[PDB]
């Protein structure tokens, strides 16, 4: 199990002690308050008002809370996941990072606090 | 484990199939959005800027997702619980609560995809 | 969760920390050696080649593991249960029991070693 | 979750579909009745008064259940594992054999139910 935070002027993300294996079942809660720049601060869905500008994560809100699994392209967490199973071939140590534009990271606020542990298979 | 959704402008709130017994450790996962009355949708978390007018819940923000155990005081669960216990003496069905000020459901809208599971304990 | 020995001699049975509600799942593993009388020991399973000469528990064999739940009947326990799911309306806390005949269990010697703890669900 | 048998004539071990990862951890339920030659058949745990005439693994009696992780020394499962954590370095996939002499497993009978499933950690 793994908790901690992701800050969301953190381009590079947060890496965890947790590592998908193939076959695995996870579950993951996030809370907490970000900004992608503005002064109010979002959930972990993000602003759902805001468009799609080139975020690292075309399948998320802006200021939403996105995934990387290994080598693998960003996958959407929000909220969080319930009892979930990873795409086939999708394996290696899950990387929390904040969905924001490439290279604009430098006005962020806030952070996620996330909790993920692996359930029973 | 149990999967439903939980109306805004529900002011009875939804019941659920699951009932914490003592001891239990229970997992949730809440996700959608949903309005106290305005036209914008805020997450399960609720509107954080919103002042507390009398919600049925003083211990989260307006339009947050709380939870009744039984016939116990409201408790909060924003984004959701990860492998959560209850205090003592609480017990009974869950049922979840779309946090609003009574008798002003009527201009509420949109709804939580809430997931509720029991974890090994 | 639940860890403890099950004695041989002890005809009433030992009493767990586990109470089993309705929709629960639970995960039972006995291991260790016990006799129901002989010089000879026999594993969680009892002894295959005794007859059922008035047995607590007659869908089990002779020096097998048993348990009841509340003020239920017997119920076959063995080498364990996995992810096991009780009866219609069967509900309360766990004992559990060597399989012998009532009055009997004075000459008996040895133990089980037995661990219970609630499953995911 | 698998689950199969693991007939005593099987020398090379029956293959399971778990694939054990650091950190992981499992349960473990075996049961049935086998042999390693006689007409009488023990339980998970094996025969307790049969000398260890060259077995694969001398910390388990001959006939009792054990398996081999990866690359590892045969490890005692009998009556079966409760939330168990391999040792340090205890990694691949799990292979549950008949614990008996390399060469003899001709005149086995009898088979051993197991189920196995990883545990939330
Ligand atoms: O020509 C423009 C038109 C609208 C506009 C507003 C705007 C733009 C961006 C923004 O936040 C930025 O978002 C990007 C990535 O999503 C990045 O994170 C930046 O660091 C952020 O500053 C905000 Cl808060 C506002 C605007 C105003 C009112 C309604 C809608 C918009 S819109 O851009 O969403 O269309 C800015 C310019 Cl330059
Ligand atoms: O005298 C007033 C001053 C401000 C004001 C705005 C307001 C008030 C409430 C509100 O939502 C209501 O919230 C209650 C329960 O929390 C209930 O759900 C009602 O049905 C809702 O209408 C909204 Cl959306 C707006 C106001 C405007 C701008 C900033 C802040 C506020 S305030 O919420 O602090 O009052 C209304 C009145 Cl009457
Ligand atoms: O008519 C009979 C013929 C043989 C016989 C032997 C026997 C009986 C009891 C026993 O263990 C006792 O079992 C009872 C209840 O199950 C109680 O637990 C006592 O405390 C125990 O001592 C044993 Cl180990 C043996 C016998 C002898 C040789 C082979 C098989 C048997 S048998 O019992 O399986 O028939 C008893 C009777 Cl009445
Ligand atoms: O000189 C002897 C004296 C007793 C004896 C009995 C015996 C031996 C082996 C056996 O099963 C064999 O077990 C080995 C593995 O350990 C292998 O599986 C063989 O294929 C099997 O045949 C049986 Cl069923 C019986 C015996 C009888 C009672 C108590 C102890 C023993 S002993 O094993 O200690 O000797 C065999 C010989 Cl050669
Ligand atoms: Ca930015
Ligand atoms: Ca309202
Ligand atoms: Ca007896
Ligand atoms: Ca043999």
């Amino acid at each position: 199990a793994w908790k901690g935070e992701v800050l969301a002027n953190n381009e590079a993300g947060q890496v965890t002690s947790i590592i998908y294996n193939p076959g695995d079942v996870i579950t993951i809660v996030a809370a907490g308050w970000a900004s992608y720049g503005p002064t109010q601060k979002w959930g972990p869905q993000g602003d759902r008002e805001h468009p799609d500008q080139g975020l690292i994560c075309h399948d998320a809100f802006c200021g939403a809370l996105v995934m990387k699994i290994g080598n693998s392209g960003t996958i959407p967490v929000n909220t969080g996941l319930f009892r979930w199973v990873a795409p086939n071939n999708v394996q290696g140590a899950i990387t929390l990072i904040y969905n924001d534009v490439p290279g604009t990271y430098g006005n962020n606020s806030g952070s996620f606090s996330v909790n993920i542990g692996k359930d029973q298979s």
